[PDB]
């Protein structure tokens, strides 16, 4: 038994070397090639495993139920059960047998072809046939296609029919004029290092209509991933890329020919969309004589994913941003159905997944506005929109009397002389300001005063009833919203700033649409959902219904009153409750300030839709309220 324990370590270290992918170090643990010892040499075992295990993409070899006994003077027979992962799934309940040899203190392994697979007897071969799985589709709440594998048309060229010499550059310029392509790229694609005379070199995928083809131009019907809305849902949906050899080493269930989600929902639901690879793994005789089948199952196509998105809303919400930095979130606030999640500027996902040039991909990341960013998942200072939450908290704890009128003189104010030169600033110089007036003119001094009066203890007590710090159950990578950096402001100044949506607040537009949903459900927070079938989760009693029926009628006046900060929306003539905001951020790239324009709006009659729009680093006299006219008309018409 003093050497039997050393033998159980030899079997354990041998499986480790196989599982670690180092087939050579495993072969160095086998005996010499003989009839009673190992059946092959060390270099032959290396090529045997590397050729077989590599063909099935074998990874993760784990053993159990080891039993090492004795047999002869120097021979100890060993046995174990094993499981491993292949291109076609898990191979479980494998029975392995063999013998060891301790000719001295060292114990080696009498290697045998039955250690590659349980029943491989001698010069048996292994075959693998796989049927590739079709990637599932992503669809909106009405069945419209957002991400599908469609039939595309590809414009390529064959350099043999282009022309002799002068007629070749003429056809290269004639093809560049009939397809809006750089004429220097037509000669740069046919002169790549992989081109041969009679080869088909693709140029770019034709969108829709096929113009006249010049001398040596042809179209090849190819199938691939296709995104109908394109840039409008690029950040939400995402794109898929070619699966690499390094990808299969991580998860061998992938198809080495298929596509894999790289960002967005295509990556979040990569498992449910790629399906499962189908095929058969079998051991054979000397020829293709199929002996024993190890693994076999039919191919399974990918499940389709139905979103709460409305394609019409997503496209309108994106187009309303005009290519400027911003985002828009539209929900049915009673259920949380995310109707649209737009981000701008954006990238073309079809040119990204079919064939992007080495320079066009550099322009997307060198772009300072960062089109790759999902701005509906980025934390911001919510701005003056946050006064709704501050007021609703101040009404529940009774700190704010809706009819009490603070007397404010001027445009700057500070609590004590201990604030130095800092002062809360408001835009309108109204002498007598109550709750209704402060929400109309968007008065920061009013909000700052009532926050300081409320006290930090009573303030956070109302804030904690929301979703600050929580992780929403959404397939979108985001950070949880925060009140401040630490669990205490420890500054009268910072407490005031948090009252009107500045300070250390970080809330992304999706979380904002969640927190603001209380004003459409009588103080009940409705969690947003992107998957159509997920049950509606909610959070009761976030703010009192007293504050809802007080602020919601006031929010109508933000639109209806002639001095309201959203009066440009009165032209719609629809029932609207809104609240605008313009927060300022401290940009280190330039001393000039950068300011973001916000807009919250919903229907206070039927609560059928809720909207949160923003413009990051806005241009002069630009605002989210300016661009919301179109989306509000659609959401009011189609979601009562
Ligand atoms: C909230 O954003 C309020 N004002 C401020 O925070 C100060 C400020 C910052 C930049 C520009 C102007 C004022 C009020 N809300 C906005 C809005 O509703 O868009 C106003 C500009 C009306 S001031």
């Amino acid at each position: 038994t003093q050497a039997v324990e050393a033998g159980e370590k030899t079997v354990e270290q041998f499986v480790q070397a196989l599982n670690k992918g180092d087939y050579n170090k495993a072969a160095e643990m086998t005996s010499k090639k003989a009839a009673n010892k190992s059946a092959l040499s060390e270099k032959e075992i290396l090529d045997k495993y590397q050729n077989i295990y590599g063909a099935a993409d074998v990874k993760g070899l784990q053993i159990s139920n080891l039993k090492v006994d004795k047999k002869d003077d120097s021979t100890y027979s060993f046995s174990y059960k094993a499981k491993m992962n292949t291109s076609l799934g898990e191979l479980k309940d494998l029975s392995y047998k063999g013998t060891l040899d301790r000719n001295d203190g060292q114990t080696t392994i009498n290697w045998q072809p039955n250690l590659v697979f349980p029943e491989m007897e001698g010069n048996d071969k292994v075959s693998l046939t796989t049927q590739e799985a079709a990637r599932g589709n992503i669809i909106d709440r009405n069945g419209e296609p957002l991400a599908t594998t469609g039939k595309l048309k590809q414009l390529g060229v064959v350099p043999s029919k282009l022309g002799d010499g002068g007629e070749k550059t003429a056809n290269i310029k004639a093809i560049a004029s009939s397809f809006d392509l750089t004429e220097d790229a037509i000669n740069q694609a046919i002169s790549q290092s992989w081109v041969q005379p009679d080869y088909f070199v693709p140029l770019k995928i034709i969108d829709g209509a096929t113009p006249e083809l010049p001398a040596g131009a042809t179209i090849q019907e190819v199938d691939g991933r296709y995104y109908p809305l394109g840039e409008a849902a690029a950040q939400l949906i995402g794109y898929v890329g070619d699966i690499t050899a390094e990808d299969i080493d991580k998860n061998p269930e992938l198809s080495s020919n298929g596509k894999i989600g790289r960002s967005g929902l295509e990556m979040a639901f990569d498992k449910d969309l790629r399906g499962t690879t189908g095929g058969k793994l079998s051991i054979t005789d000397a020829d293709g004589v199929e002996k024993k089948v190890l693994i076999e199952h039919e191919v399974q196509n990918g499940k389709d994913i139905k979103l709460t998105i409305d394609a019409k809303a997503q496209k309108t919400a994106f187009d309303s941003l005009g290519g400027k930095a911003g985002s828009t979130v539209a929900t049915t606030p009673k259920t949380g159905d995310l109707l649209a999640l737009a981000s701008s500027p954006s990238y073309d996902p079809n040119k990204m997944t079919n064939g992007i040039s080495q320079e066009d991909y550099k322009a997307y990341e060198e772009n300072p506005e960062q089109p790759f960013i999902s701005r509906f998942a980025t934390g911001y200072a919510p701005g003056s929109t946050f006064k709704m939450i501050t007021a609703a908290i101040g009404l529940d704890n009774g700190t704010i009397d809706p009819n009490e009128v603070l007397t404010i003189n001027g445009l700057k104010w500070q609590k004590d002389s201990s604030w130095g030169s800092y002062q809360v600033t408001r835009v309108s110089d109204v002498s007598q300001v109550d709750l209704k007036t402060a929400l109309i003119y968007s008065d920061n001094i009013y909000a700052a005063q009532e926050t300081l009066k409320m006290g930090e203890k009573k303030f956070r007590t109302g804030l904690d009833k929301f979703i600050f710090g929580e992780d929403l159950d959404l397939p979108i990578s985001m950070n949880p919203a925060q009140i401040s950096n630490e669990d205490s402001f420890n500054s009268d100044i910072l407490l005031a700033d948090t009252g009107y949506g500045q300070g250390e607040l970080l809330i992304n537009p999706i979380q904002q649409a969640a927190m603001y949903s209380v004003f459409a459900n009588n103080g009940t927070l409705v969690y947003p959902k992107l998957i159509a079938d997920k049950e509606t989760k909610d959070k009761k009693n976030v703010i009192g219904e007293t504050a809802v029926q007080t602020i919601v009628p006031d929010l109508r006046e933000v639109v209806q009153d002639v001095n309201g900060t959203a009066h440009s929306l009165s032209a719609l003539g629809i029932p609207l409750a809104a609240k605008t905001g313009t927060a300022e951020i401290k940009e280190k790239q330039d001393v000039k300030g950068k300011e973001n324009s916000f807009l919250f709006a919903f229907n206070p009659d039927n609560q059928g839709y809720m909207m949160v729009s923003m413009l990051e680093n806005k241009e002069d006299d630009d605002s989210a309220t300016k661009r919301a006219s179109e989306l509000l008309q659609y959401l009011n018409q189609n979601y009562q």
